[PDB]
């Protein structure tokens, strides 16, 4: 009942952290329109959530396209009448040294991570202002450190955090809060990275003070629920570290 | 519901933010031993909480006294059998320019804020280890900026945040998380500061993006509940800004 009566939009909601956000949000009483290009995982998640009596709607959409932001907003409004929560979770990237980077690498990272964050916030702003709602964007601890091979990934992530701080200041008068989560969780995207960079991945796992890679449902999603809920109604423009204590903000 | 079955120690728990934490903790199902020198407010709070069906115990103690840590730990165990949560909330200080600072100003700030935080963490460590518990310490945004007149207040606050990060690293293997809240709330200590420094207080009020000074119960305490609860079980060593967006950690 933490999000009872609230409507949430979750991008990349068919897998990884976005799937766990969708599951826990519905479990907390929220109506969720979750968006993904993966309709195999997307339709089965819709089937599982609606079977248990939850209100979830899958929308198959590539959020990197110009018309996706308005289609996502229109689909949430048509299905649930409003938008209280916007979780900009989806992001794709490629890892390579800076001297190895290509324009396609920046296009992927900014096109799937940064610009959908901006465009969905612009499209959903009237609905979020009506709801006095909450926007949860996603950063990364490796973008804070400057982890090697993360040129295009970290550039988009820190651009996401920058616009999150600007929007927090611009939208605070409307009662809309904007915050960032930096997670570390066992997802499909992390498993592919652990296979391509096993030494770096093992060093990252061994660094976690709490001695585990996060579970998306029990370690990451409750932090997103907190930011989407009225418990954080006096918190905006912040970055929450859901990483087992790996990086401590000062 | 959220802290059902948990025992909490809350210092300065009879007034201001500490009282809001004590109230809200009991509403979430926790058993609270709250400590304060204000026995008038302390006795009435205990009467109010037990009268509403809650479990709370008031301990009258000056936490700057060197035996109070063991007296507090023993009282919590004697009343409720263990310690799952430690909230180091009490802190008294005086404001003056650096060129106007006396040793008694440093003694008050360190003696009421910093050293009780260390000693209560040491005293409660066996109970927190048994519980795999959570420690919530308190900082200040004014210490982050270095606001004038805050030499002794900021020094103790940043010393608190330092030991919080050290213990988070040292205690993470035991499953004990340690985090900091930086609040901005309408309390009696803030009211006394508003009278002594009206222009600076007006400037601090006007800076808040969310355009209000925090209500202790609805704006500050739910952030403490989040850190004390299992929703933040993957978060340690962090600082949470409950300040309406005034300061954004990067
Ligand atoms: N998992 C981690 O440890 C970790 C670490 C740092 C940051 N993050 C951030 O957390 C968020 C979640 O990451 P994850 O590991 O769950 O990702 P993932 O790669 O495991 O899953 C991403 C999901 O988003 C969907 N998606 C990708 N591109 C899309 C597009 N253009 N349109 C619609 N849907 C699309 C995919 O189908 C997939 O379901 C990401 O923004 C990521 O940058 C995660
Ligand atoms: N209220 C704010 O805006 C604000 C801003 C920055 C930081 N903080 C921090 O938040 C915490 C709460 O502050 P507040 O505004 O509620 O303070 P306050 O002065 O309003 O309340 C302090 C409470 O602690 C008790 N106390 C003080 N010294 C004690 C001692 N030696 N032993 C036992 N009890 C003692 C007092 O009796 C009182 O009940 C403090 O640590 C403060 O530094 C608050
Ligand atoms: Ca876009
Ligand atoms: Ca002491």
């Amino acid at each position: 009942m933490k999000l009872r009566g609230k409507t949430a939009v979750v991008t990349g909601g068919a897998g990884g952290i976005g799937r766990a956000v969708t599951r826990v949000f519905v479990r907390e009483g929220a109506r969720v329109l979750f968006v993904d290009v993966d309709d195999d995982r997307g339709r089965a998640l819709e089937s599982e959530l609606t079977g248990a009596g939850g209100e979830a709607k899958f929308l198959q959409a590539d959020i990197s396209r110009r018309e996706s932001a308005d289609q996502i907003r229109d689909a949430a409004v048509a299905a649930f009448g409003g938008i209280d929560i916007l979780v900009n979770n989806a992001h794709a990237s490629r890892q390579a040294l800076l001297v190895e980077h290509t324009p396609e690498m920046f296009e992927l990272s900014f096109g799937t991570g940064f610009y959908p964050t901006v465009h969905l916030m612009q499209a959903c702003y009237p609905q979020l202002k009506q709801a006095r709602g909450s926007v949860v964007n996603f950063g990364s601890g490796s973008a804070l450190d400057g982890m090697p091979t993360q040129t295009s990934y970290a550039a988009a992530k820190e651009a996401i955090r920058a616009v999150s701080r600007v929007a927090a200041n611009e939208w605070a008068a409307d009662g809309i809060r904007v915050n960032v989560v930096c997670p570390f969780a066992a997802t499909e995207g992390v498993q592919a990275w652990q296979q391509a960079f096993p030494d770096r991945a093992a060093a990252a796992a061994a660094k976690v003070p709490l001695q585990r890679i996060g579970d998306p449902e029990t370690d990451i999603a409750p932090v997103v629920v907190f930011l989407a809920s009225d418990d954080s109604k006096y918190m905006t423009g912040q970055t929450l570290m859901a990483d087992g204590g790996s990086i401590k903000l000062r």
